[PDB]
């Protein structure tokens, strides 16, 4: 187990007058530098530094003045001045306010992030006017992002005290002559100070208010001290900035936030929704497309899309101007989704007639043959292509791609089938069939292109099909416990386990032949068994449908709408690169529109009419 | 029944100038105390004492004092003080503060308690002052707790204040110098002042308030009045301290704030939640195991687990420590438990083999058939032994013990069967059959091992199964109503009640044949029977569907996750005693560590973190 960071109980790690480590870190803690003052004499004598692993714990290395600082007594500790004094006497090579934790779990850990935890500003200024870094990582396991023990913060102190909203540290660090901390400052993972509160944040509103006010000063505070840098375009190691950040670790309310911000007065520039023009509930506003546009590689659609993993999702289709942004792109595709439509269509026509008609009209099943196999090439290569493109995300998003895996295997099915034909085994016939079967299945794919027929099927497909295989798993074991019971019962009906699955099943579908059966010696108990599995089997079916009818109560019919939307998105940004054999250019969105000074942006122009929202404004 | 306590319009029970009981009676009531003046010559004259039974109710023994309090005058009545001074003079044996009643109800009552209750401490202070002891036990049947009327306070007037939340009068019978109340006095079942105060407590968050205030200022207090006294550790008949009362009793917000006690200053001692250091959201503790873990007998998680019956159970297994004290148990067991899993697939796969595999293939099924007999005999033994260990609480928990009697029930049938093979009897078939059935249904135990699958299982099994019994109840009664009268119409098919019961037993899978017979004479009233059945038993089965679905309304999905949680704290506390064969040695968990002056505790290091918590204490 990892040792703790600070224990008045337990005792720190074992692996002139007196000053050994322990009587060191005895006096640095109580806060009374009149004991300390020997200290130099003892450093002297022995020609040591505080540095050294002598006066630290073996286990992490945590120094005295990282003990002194976690000991703060109304926000100060009067031993942390004296003992860098004492530091600077003794010849330390390596100064004792930026010495770091060396242990797996608290690397990087340094006074100054004690000190800015510990809201104390009389600490961090001490620190930082005897040369504490404000650019060291703390690096270890604890700050790492990770279930359980953990606390993310970034990694350095502008960070930790920008996630804490220490106002007045953030002020300090960023202004201060002796060291300031620049906002460019990255972390280990890529992460600026931005990216850090965007990661922090979650979708209750205590935090997001949080998240948000230090978000918009610390922007606005960079537009003051680096006017030239925009801090928004700086990527992480993933390349993804602080909008596509959020996008993929779902976080709506810092996403909402930045993809509609809007500032008055001189911060101008740092907006990203101009307002255009207003004429009573109607408001027209020029969105900002940089980096949301799917016209460059991985914006904010495809990310939301394909790449994000959240229960959020749905929700971040439907803000502005993701909405209306997909909506034209919509309007512009819907042409081509229902020519895929009628493509499929006639290829299933096809399909149906082949199957059944099968043993002028020779040719026209010999043709017909031949149709469905460059049918079922054609679709088996558009599927590899689309999972070549996706490999990096695969079982990420599988309630959205099942769909995508059945045209992939009935491709697969069809084309096989074809394959066995040609070798004249009669075991082809089946495998065509089964890929009917598939293809009349995923027709049910293109319901999502009309509001009519899509907003209904999405309400039916979200959990249904998923807690059925549930209840199958347990009752296909106790379908083989009973089927083995039956059998080694009735061999002195039910030959075998196959059958006796068989006679099971049916009673399930109202078919069961419950009677005494009159043969078997042990009829009775034989029937007690069939008694047994009725009750079983409808213990577990009302099992099933008050847990399935549970999820009727928590369900909102908005939900149903978004992620039809989502459904639209997914379809949109696929078919927008063409197909496998022709991967046709993107349209880039919007119009270039100067909107002020460093300004030209690539805004798109959406137009938003709300009563209500206007008749609140009213008097 | 019982003779009221006090009537202002019923009379008291039968069974110088003169002072008769009646006359007696009057004036102390009304409180004048210029009639009671003559009351000394009376009892001089006659030679006799006012505590004689003359002078009292025949019922009960109620004296004239007690009669007194009981019609205070705006907290205080007049009469009381001469009432003892005239007993004083009359050389009373049996002083009249110390009587108590006699009555099985109102035994031990004392004219203390009843000053107490009245909430006057001026006539507390008197009737002290005069001699009254303060350890009277009021042991009546009136005051020991039951069902209906009763009011469990204790039995001491120190507690009766306690419970009434009198903090002048608590003050008063510690502090008085004429006769202190001692914090370890203890009432007739064992329970002292801080056991009384657990066991009045409702999870109302009222009387919640109440019950931690007046625990916390008693503990306070007992550590000046009686430093080396550990009020918490003394315990009752039933060998409970006051923690693991909290527990038995199933009243988790008493329970909770014991368990995680923690005080700043100079009552730290008095803490059982010793904070260790904090960083940001992440906290860590040190929680005391004192009573707590396993490791010592009759602890906390033995009580939830196998002596508490509330349905508080699930709800207290997840406050900390016991939540990362259990998890820290489990993470250690789970490797057992899945051994034993694979244990007990490897035997039932054995036996799926042998029951349907019978008539190198022989010798197989004879060492077969060996294995099973041998793995019998293990779980016969080892489910004896369970039970043997858990004698003193058997049908307590029958909803977490119902797996325990089938594991034992398929025991018995294996053993018994493989008995009757060596019979030769015919018989053994059916029992090997069905020990074949309930050991796959047993192997629906194994599934609280897995989150994954553990957690679905809880939302089930817990009302559903339970319900179907009360339905088939009164269905088997329909039944075989209705088989009799078919029977009995038939015979001028349906041959036989057996035969009559299968038949109406189809309808309800939906395999009825309800037709007009063609054979019977009555054939219209015989299908009016059946045409009955199907109504009625289509009303029972309606009756059943909507009050099971009614339970869907109230259901939390928080409680399936805790039953879990309470699901595995059963089996941890189980598996650490080993095996029946082998009882391996107990670990302690925690470690020791000195965390004041009386002071070493085998502390539990517990780390919190949470975000939301921190956030409302920042600015
Ligand atoms: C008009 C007559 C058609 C007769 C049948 C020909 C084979 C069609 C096979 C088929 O079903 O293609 C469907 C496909 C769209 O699939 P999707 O985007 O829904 O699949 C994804 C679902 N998630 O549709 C297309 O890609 C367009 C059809 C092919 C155009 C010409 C191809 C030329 C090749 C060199
Ligand atoms: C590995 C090969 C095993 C072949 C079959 C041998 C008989 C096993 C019988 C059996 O099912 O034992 C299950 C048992 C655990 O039961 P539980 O704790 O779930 O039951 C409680 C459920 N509520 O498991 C155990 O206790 C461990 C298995 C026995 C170990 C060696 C015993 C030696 C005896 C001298
Ligand atoms: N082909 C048009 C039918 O669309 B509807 C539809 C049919 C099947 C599944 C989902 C929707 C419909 C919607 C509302 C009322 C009636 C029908
Ligand atoms: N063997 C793993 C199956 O677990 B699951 C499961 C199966 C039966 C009963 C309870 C749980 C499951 C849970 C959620 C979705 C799908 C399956």
């Amino acid at each position: 187990e990892p040792p703790p960071m600070e224990s008045p109980f337990q005792r720190e790690d074992r692996n002139p007058d007196r000053f050994d480590r322990d009587r060191l870190f005895s006096v640095v803690s109580r806060g009374v530098p009149e004991e300390l003052t020997g200290l130099l004499e003892y450093l002297r004598w022995n020609s040591k530094y505080l540095t050294d692993s002598a006066y630290t714990e073996g286990s992490t290395g945590k120094t005295c003045l990282m003990k002194a600082v976690l000991n703060l007594q109304d926000g100060v500790n009067a031993c942390i001045m004296p003992l860098l004094q004492i530091d600077k006497d003794s010849g330390n090579p390596k100064l004792l306010v930026n010495a770091q934790c060396t242990d797996e779990f608290y690397q990087g850990h340094s006074a100054l992030h004690i000190a800015i935890e510990k809201r104390s500003l009389q600490c961090v200024k001490l620190l930082v006017e005897n040369g504490a870094d404000v650019h060291l990582r703390a690096c270890g396991r604890f700050f790492q992002k990770h279930q359980g023990t953990c606390f993310y913060f970034g990694e350095l102190p502008l960070s930790l005290a920008a996630c804490t909203k220490q106002w007045d540290v953030v002020t300090y660090l960023l202004e201060n002559p002796h060291q300031p901390a620049s906002l460019e400052a990255t972390d280990s993972l890529g992460n600026t100070v931005l990216h850090a509160l965007v990661m922090i944040a979650d979708n209750s509103p205590e935090n997001s208010a949080l998240v948000i006010h230090m978000y918009d000063g610390l922007l606005q505070m960079g537009a003051r001290l680096c006017p030239t840098v925009q801090l928004e375009e700086i990527s992480n190691h993933q390349g993804l900035t602080p909008l596509k950040l959020a996008a993929k670790e779902g976080k709506i309310e810092i996403f909402r936030h930045i993809l509609q911000r809007e500032f008055s007065g001189p911060y101008q520039p740092l907006s990203r929704k101009f307002t255009e023009w207003c004429y009573g509930p109607v408001r027209v506003s020029l969105y900002d497309l940089s980096s949301v546009d799917s016209w460059e590689k991985n914006s904010v659609l495809e990310i939301i899309a394909f790449h994000c993993k959240s229960p959020n999702r749905h929700r971040m289709v439907v803000l502005e101007p993701l909405n209306k942004l997909l909506q034209e792109k919509w309007d512009r595709l819907v042409s081509r989704f229902f020519f895929n439509f009628a493509c499929y269509l006639v290829y299933m026509f096809i399909f149906t007639v082949v199957a059944y008609h099968q043993p002028f009209g020779e040719s026209m099943l010999l043709l017909g043959h031949i149709l469905i196999l460059l049918g079922g090439i054609y679709l088996l290569l558009g599927q590899l292509w689309y999972f070549w493109r996706r490999r990096l995300f695969i079982w990420i998003s599988f309630m959205d791609s099942y769909f995508e895996i059945l045209f992939l295997l009935q491709a697969l099915l069809t084309v096989l089938s074809q394959v066995l034909r040609f070798m004249e085994t009669e075991w082809y016939l089946p495998l065509l069939v089964l890929s009917l079967v598939l293809g009349w299945l995923n027709l049910l794919y293109y319901t999502r292109g009309f509001q009519h027929t899509g907003i209904y099927s999405v309400m039916i497909q979200k959990v249904i099909l998923r807690d059925l295989l549930r209840f199958l798993l347990v009752y296909l074991v106790f379908l083989f416990g009973f089927a083995v019971a039956l059998v080694s019962l009735s061999r002195e009906p039910y030959r075998s386990i196959l059958d006796a699955s068989l006679e099971l099943f049916k009673f399930t579908i109202g078919m069961g032949e419950l009677a005494f059966q009159e043969q078997l010696r042990f009829r009775g108990v034989v029937l007690l068994l069939l008694l047994a599995y009725v009750l079983l089997t409808y213990v577990l079916l009302l099992n099933m449908l008050i847990a399935l009818m549970s999820e009727t109560v928590n369900h909102v019919a908005d939900n149903s709408w978004s992620i039809w939307k989502l459904q639209k998105a997914i379809s949109v940004l696929e078919m927008e690169n063409g197909y496998w054999w022709c991967r046709r250019k993107k349209h880039r969105e919007g119009r270039l529109l100067k909107v002020g000074t460093r300004d030209e942006r690539w805004c798109f122009r959406v137009e938003e009419v709300n009563w209500a929202a206007w008749e609140k404004t009213l008097p």
